[PDB]
């Protein structure tokens, strides 16, 4: 089998993306953030604290046939950015873009942190990291492309993120129209339960390529590029006016700049990121500094591969036995 959605940007500057995602019979359609550094499928719900409800669209399990309470599980999250959910567990029928998987875990959310009930354009998070990140308890659940692998013509998925547009999430096939050149696929560690990999090095606009190992995360549902002090600052150096502000949480530029190209190496391959990727706009309406798109890792503990670079590849998520993560330009 295979599964083809559309996901699409919840806003002008690509904070997210969201994904249609049917639940239950008959179905329920919620538009989710489907997240590679996470591993719970949870929805804003009927049993969801109503204060902490704001224009989100529900799953109600008492509607669907097929819906059954998973006895005595519950699920609590919390996430790198300081957010949080917690609910309990159904198992129901769940598809995205004609991919089907019976007895899914749908985490239902009882509670959810201000940031989320803020966000009024997702319905919830599909994890695709590995299932040992799973939160469920007492008895751990498998994430939907775990429970789908099995079944698919081939045991991957790809994301394809657009700028400032719609892309693509496959299951089951790369789609071979969807790249160019070939894909550069290169080993992963599982060890922390994320797809964990390391890039060969990294070049700010026309320069010269610096290769040096970075370790670090493919993770969709991380909006920006997060990278070492060293790597972050030597591209900011080259935008005149930019400077990391600490009140404001990062490097933050003029917006009048345009903002140089930042490459990442995989292999001997090489990404690049059009300065344009890189900037995420006013800090607040109205302002002319603008917030960087890349931002330094230093005390959040990991390198994040967010949208940001991702978007600018076309990327393979292969959970073969030994899994890897390909690459290719767009």
């Amino acid at each position: 089998s295979t599964g083809s959605a559309t996901t699409t940007p919840i806003d002008s500057l690509d904070d997210a993306y969201i994904t249609p995602v049917q639940i239950g019979t008959p179905a329920q359609t919620l538009n989710l953030d489907f997240d590679t550094g996470s591993s719970d499928l949870w929805v804003f719900s009927s049993e969801t604290t109503a204060s902490e409800v704001d224009g989100q669209t529900i799953y109600t399990p008492s509607k669907s046939t097929t819906a059954k309470l998973l006895s005595g599980a519950t699920w609590s999250i919390s996430y790198g950015d300081g957010s949080s959910s917690s609910g309990d567990v159904y198992t129901d029928t769940v598809s995205v873009g004609g991919l089907t998987v019976t007895g899914q875990a749908v985490e239902s959310a009882k509670k959810v942190s201000s940031s989320f009930t803020e966000d009024s354009t997702i319905d919830g998070l599909l994890g695709l990291a590995f299932s040992t990140l799973n939160t469920v308890s007492p008895t751990q659940q498998k994430t939907f492309f775990d429970n789908a692998k099995a079944s698919l013509d081939s045991p991957v998925f790809t994301a394809d993120l657009g700028y400032h547009a719609p892309g693509t999430y496959n299951f089951g096939f790369i789609d071979t129209t969807a790249y160019t050149g070939s894909i550069t696929y290169t080993a992963v560690s599982t060890k922390q339960g994320f797809w964990e990999w390391t890039s060969t090095g990294y070049a700010v606009g026309s320069g010269t390529f610096k290769s040096t190992s970075i370790d670090g995360i493919a993770d969709t549902g991380t909006t920006l590029l997060y990278l070492p002090a060293t790597v972050v600052s030597a591209y900011w150096a080259q935008v005149s006016g930019a400077k990391s502000s600490s009140s404001v949480g990062g490097y933050v530029f003029p917006c009048s700049a345009t903002l140089p190209s930042f490459t990442f190496g995989v292999g001997s391959a090489r990404i690049v990121i059009p300065g344009d990727y890189i900037d995420f706009g006013p800090i607040s309406t109205g302002s002319s500094s603008c917030f960087g798109g890349i931002q330094s890792s230093a005390g959040i503990g990991i390198n994040i591969f967010g949208d940001v670079a991702l978007k600018a590849a076309f990327v393979v998520f292969n959970g073969a036995t030994t899994p890897t993560l390909g690459f290719a330009s767009k």
